[PDB]
């Protein structure tokens, strides 16, 4: 059964709520994004509306094969009615396809969810800007002020000079990078791009990238392991006996390889800075753990909610302990009693 903070009081809507079968009362399911612990439910065999992005829509059909008639597709920044009720989405600046949803509700109330997210300064000029939100449903995931990490920014700088200096080095050094999910396509991106090649990986993958609308995707991919330098591969698979069983496949080509890790935090940021970060090595074999996050730190959601002013807060991430509850509703009340809200 549905928990509270999935629900949207005065409407017949629900967020992120497909694994509890048929929610009594629910005439609109909405979609925030396309990561697993969110979609668990949905599949071809679905026949209630589904309300998403245009990004989330192309995933649902093509990949879960939800039929056409029941996917809903809506524009961003943009006031739309369904079933009687005002909504805009807007971008959460987490994976492609992400959203916050605003719902208008009759009463006058003012609900924000965020999904997940990653805030930011930007999100103060969005549609936000004019008004009043009476209740947050805010992604509490690394709310606590140990959840430091830099910026994507920083962390894509660091991953194109680490690779453009192995491979000019080392001309035949092969360069790998893990995935298992959606999101963080900028590490394996921005390094084929400086290397001038194509990435390589699974007619699965493939799929899932065609789905994105990424600008030029056709100049940037492909299912030709052999024409490409940069190869992705399952996250499961970053790891010393993985990767040398893939150099294997790679005929003779390749005598180094050089592969990425993106994490979120780990307790290695409580004392390295992202400049002095090295690799595991075994042999021909370096292993970089990078902490590319999608998620806001802790600073960054501070800010934010500083920012808005909610009246009421409902977290959504780490609700399951009584100790994980109380911390986070101290943090509301310090970030509250400072800014004077
Ligand atoms: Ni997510």
């Amino acid at each position: 059964t549905c928990p509270f903070y999935k629900k949207i009081p005065g409407t017949g809507f629900t967020v992120d709520a497909f694994q509890y079968g048929v929610v009594e009362g629910c005439t609109a399911y909405f979609l925030t994004h396309f990561h697993s612990d969110h979609y668990a439910g949905l599949s071809k065999h679905f026949t209630f509306p589904v309300y998403c992005s245009e990004i989330t829509g192309n995933l649902l059909k093509n990949k879960l094969h939800v039929q056409e008639q029941y996917i809903h597709p809506l524009p961003l920044d943009t006031e739309c009615i369904v079933n009687g009720v005002k909504v805009v989405l807007l971008d959460a600046n987490h994976c492609p396809g992400a959203v916050m949803i605003l719902f208008y509700l009759p009463n006058g109330t003012v609900i924000l969810h965020t999904g997940d997210f990653r805030a930011d300064p930007s999100m103060e000029r969005s549609l936000l800007a004019d008004q009043k939100v009476h209740m947050l449903y805010l992604d509490t995931t690394y709310c606590s002020p140990e959840y430091t990490f830099p910026s994507q920014q920083e962390v894509i700088r660091f991953a194109i000079n680490t690779a453009f200096e192995a491979v000019t080095l080392n001309p035949h050094a092969l360069v790998v990078c893990g995935t298992y999910s959606i999101g963080k396509e900028k590490v394996f991106l921005a390094i084929a791009d400086v290397l001038g090649s194509k990435v390589g990986m699974s007619q699965e993958k493939y799929k899932t990238l065609q789905c994105l609308n990424i600008p030029e995707i056709n100049s940037l991919i492909t299912t030709d392991m052999c024409s490409s330098l940069v190869h992705l591969l399952p996250m499961m698979q970053i790891n010393f006996k993985g990767l040398q069983s893939h150099l294997k496949k790679c005929g003779g080509k390749y005598n180094q390889i050089l592969a990425f890790r993106p994490t979120g935090w780990t307790h290695s940021n409580k004392f390295t800075r992202i400049a002095d970060v090295i690799p595991q090595t075994k042999g021909n074999i370096s292993i970089y753990g990078i902490p590319y996050s999608e998620h806001s730190s802790y600073l960054e959601m501070k800010r934010f909610v500083q920012w808005l002013k909610p009246q009421k807060i409902i977290p959504t991430v780490n609700v399951g302990t009584w100790k994980s509850r109380s911390t986070m509703e101290k943090y509301f009340r310090e970030w509250k009693l400072e800014a004077g809200y």
